[PDB]
């Protein structure tokens, strides 16, 4: 056997922007209620129960570049 | 067997920005209620129960670059 | 067997920004209530119960670069 | 001239009630905005401008009895 | 001239009640904004501007009895 | 001239109540903003500007009895 692997990138991921400027995030309130009895959870679990949650995310550049490799072999 | 692996990057991830400027994040309140009896959790668990949570995330550049490799072999 | 591994990066992750400027994060209050009886937790567990929590995260550059390798072998 | 006035009451205003019991008043939030320039007001004025207001009025007896007289004369 | 005035009351205003009991007043939040320039007010004025206000009024008897007289004469 | 005035009351205003009991007044928060330039006020003025205000009024008997007279004469 012979194996070779060479994922070249000259990749570019880019933004020009003049001004992010006037951004008003202004949420009025709210009401949440959850009931239960028993809660089991097991192995890989991401839960939220009964959340009231506001965000304001203003990156001046948000150029995510996700990349993955797997040369699995038996 | 012979194996070779050479993921080259000349990758670039970039932002120009002039001003982040006026950003007003101004949340009014709220109300949360959770009930339960029993809560089991096991192995890998991320939980939130009964949260009220505000964020304001203003990076002047947010150019995440996630990268992963796995040359698993048997 | 022969194995070789050479993930080269000349990678770059970058931001120019002129001013982060006027940022007002101004949350009004709130109300949370959680009830339970029994809480078991085991192995790897991240929990929050009954949180009310505000953040303001203004990095002048936030260019995370996450990278991972695993040449597992048997 | 002769004038006489004798509004007799043996009036009765009444309530029996066994229990006022389970009353849940649970309003989620809201958002109000008012604009103006000039506001004049004069003589007898009752105003509200830009209100967000909740009530819960549970009298165990609410037997108002309004009564008025006026023997005006010239 | 002769004038006479004799508003008799044997009036009664009444309530029996066994229990006022479980009363939950639980308002989630909210958001108000008012703008103006000039505000004049004159003579008898009751104003509210930009209120966010909750009440819970549980009298165990609320038997108001309003009464008024005016024998005005010239 | 002769004038006479004799508003008799044997009036009664009353409440029996067994128990005022479980009363939970539990307001989550909120947000108010008022702007102006000039504020004139004159003669009899009751104002509130920019209030956020909660009450819980639990009288065990609230039997107001308002009464007024005016034998004005010229």
């Amino acid at each position: 056997v012979q194996i070779v692997y060479k994922p070249v990138d000259l990749s570019k991921v880019t933004s020009k922007c003049g001004s992010l400027g006037n951004i008003h995030h202004k949420p009025g309130g709210g009401q949440v209620e959850v009931k239960s009895e028993k809660l089991d959870f097991k192995d890989r679990v991401q839960s939220k129960i009964g959340s009231l949650d506001n965000i304001t995310h203003v990156p001046g550049g948000g150029n995510k570049k996700i990349e993955t490799h797997k040369l699995t072999f038996r």
